[PDB]
Formats: C-alpha cells, sequence, structure tokens
C-alpha cells in the first residue's frame, strides 16, 4: 500500500503555546516526504514537536503486534551545532526506519503522525 520516500527534516518552526499562566515558545520539526502512486507523486509537509515523536514511539511500543517490529530501532529519549544535528539525524533516522517496516509504516499511528490519512 503506502509508499513513502525521501523523508527528511528540513528545518524548524518556533511556535507559542499557552499553559494557563502564560505563553511558551516551542520547537516544531519540519518533516518533508513524498508518496508514490501508480506515475503520480504527492508532496507532503508536517510539523511535529519532539514530544510528538516520543508519543509516537510510546504508542507503538504500547502495542505487542507492533512493538515487536521496532525492538531494534533507535528512537528519542527524554550554541551547540553538533547536538542539533545529532538530534535531527536521530529523529529522521527514527522516522525512516519506522516507514520501511510495512506493518509499521501502514499503522494508523504513523499515518496520523505524518498526516497522511
Amino acid at each position: 500500500p503506502v509508499v513513502i520516500q525521501n523523508l527528511r527534516i528540513t528545518g524548524t518552526i518556533t511556535a507559542r503555546e499557552h499553559s494557563g499562566t502564560g505563553f511558551h515558545p516551542y520547537t516544531l520539526y519540519t518533516v518533508k516526504y513524498e508518496t508514490v502512486l501508480n506515475q503520480q507523486l504527492a508532496y507532503h509537509t508536517v510539523n511535529r514537536r519532539y514530544r510528538e515523536f516520543l508519543n509516537l514511539q510510546t504508542r507503538l511500543e504500547e502495542k505487542p503486534d507492533l512493538r515487536k517490529f521496532i525492538k531494534n530501532v533507535k528512537g528519542p529519549k527524554k550554541m551547540d551545532s553538533d547536538r542539533v544535528e545529532a538530534r535531527k539525524s536521530l529523529l529522521e533516522s527514527f522516522l525512516k526506519q519506522l516507514c520501511a517496516i510495512p506493518e509499521i509504516g501502514n499503522s494508523e499511528e504513523v499515518q496520523e503522525f505524518l498526516a497522511l490519512n
């Protein structure tokens, strides 16, 4: 079914959320990727915070029929150019690896995260 290609993080967006007592900036990672139809091609963009990457992993791990596929996938855990790069690469790598596994890539959890469905 879903053919995802060329996933990568191209940058960030800094947004503000309100906590009740005040407004807080936070960082969204801009993920871009393509889906192939058969010779159509769709361009997709989605912005997700670090916390949403974490939740995605947790939601997958919460499911036995899925947790089993990603046991060996290295994912997120709780100036400095090298940290930023390491984290970006880690987050991309995580997403590429999830999407190469058919049972995972086609899961509603990933579809929703990438805003495909």
